[PDB]
RNA sequence: GGGCACGCACAGAGCAAACCAUUCGAAAGAGUGGGACGCAAAGCCUCCGGCCUAAACCAUUGCACCUCGGUAGGUAGCGGGGUUACCGAUG
């Protein structure tokens, strides 16, 4: 089911935070307007990222297109994220 | 680690449609070389089904109008089955 907010996993530990958020975005951004981008770090949250797009169209093009993309040596798995984000909920 | 499955990849490799050249073949087809349409077994095997050939050999002087002898050879890149094998996001 789509939503405004893309999962991400299979992502590299390895990648401080800030740099995966920006990199990350930065070819993310090429689908539309980014809401927020929110990584990290922690243990269950570890190498697993959050894009949230502005509109829906904008996540299933996202993740048409760049799914099994390569990204920092690893091959991003991409679904939609089962739950709105805050940030989406909070709009309406 | 092995062995069973799976194909949305990821990471190394492989094969080769059409066309042309050439060889084998009655033919359908096959080999070799060039060449890429595609292929997760498009690696290998006719056991089953399908489809293609049908010259020579044997049977057959037979009244059809849906087609219909044996025999033989093909297609594994038409399936099913059998058998060998790489990767790992996976029951
Ligand atoms: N090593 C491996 N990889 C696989 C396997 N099955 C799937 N994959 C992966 O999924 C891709 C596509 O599988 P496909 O069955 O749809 O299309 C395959 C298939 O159609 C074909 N292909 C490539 N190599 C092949 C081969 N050796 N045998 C048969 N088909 C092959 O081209 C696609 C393979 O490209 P690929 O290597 O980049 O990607 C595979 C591959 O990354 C597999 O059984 N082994
Ligand atoms: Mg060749």
């Amino acid at each position: 089911r789509p939503n405004h907010t893309i999962y991400i996993n299979n992502l590299n530990e390895k990648i401080k935070k800030d740099e995966l958020k920006k990199s990350l975005h930065a070819i993310f951004s090429r689908f539309g307007q980014i809401l927020d981008i929110l990584v990290k770090r922690s243990l269950k949250m570890r190498g697993q990222a959050f894009v949230i797009f502005k509109e829906v169209s904008s996540a299933t093009n996202a993740l048409r297109s760049m799914q099994g993309f390569p990204f920092y040596d690893k091959p991003m798995r991409i679904q939609y994220a089962k739950t709105d984000s805050d940030i989406i909920a909070k709009m309406a």
